[PDB]
């Protein structure tokens, strides 16, 4: 387990910038509102913070897999972002999708690298997505 968990975070840490850029690209296809006025990536300032946020979530997921699970992540802190995002008009369902997309992009690269029987990787993506979109 521990060796594969390290091997996974190596792949994610190596392919960190591309996994985000690939995930945000497909996110804007399915949610084109984000690149329109009102959306959370209309301006360059907002877009930069949008890829920054996605990088934070993938970052948390890599550590969570290396650490042994999503228990390490603080549920109050993630629930703090839920309230902030609602207040600042960042919609929660697209935020959830972006994480679940980043799960999918990571799952491809691990399979293309060679790894199979990779269910444990899902946990912190599905956990952060669950606590973000709870209401
Ligand atoms: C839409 C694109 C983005 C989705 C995918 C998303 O997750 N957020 C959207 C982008 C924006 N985020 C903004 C402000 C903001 N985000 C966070 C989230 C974190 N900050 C952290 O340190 C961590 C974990 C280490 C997370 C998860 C916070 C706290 C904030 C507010 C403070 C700040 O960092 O600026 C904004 C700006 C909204 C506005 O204009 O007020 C966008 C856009």
């Amino acid at each position: 387990d521990g060796e594969k968990r390290v091997q996974v975070a190596g792949v994610i840490g190596t392919n960190a910038a591309e996994v985000v850029k690939t995930a945000v690209s497909q996110l804007f296809q399915e949610y084109p509102e984000l690149v329109r006025p009102g959306g959370c990536a209309y301006t360059t300032r907002r877009y930069n913070m949008c890829v920054r946020d996605m990088n934070y979530f993938l970052r948390m997921c890599s550590y969570a897999i290396v650490a042994g699970g999503a228990s390490v992540l603080d549920e109050r802190m993630l629930a703090g972002f839920r309230d902030t995002f609602n207040s600042l008009g960042i919609p929660l369902c697209p935020t959830a999708r972006s994480i679940q997309l980043m799960k999918k992009i990571v799952k491809e690269k691990l399979a293309t690298a060679g790894m199979t029987n990779i269910a444990f990787v899902d946990e912190p993506f599905d956990y952060i997505a669950r606590v973000i979109s709870e209401t």
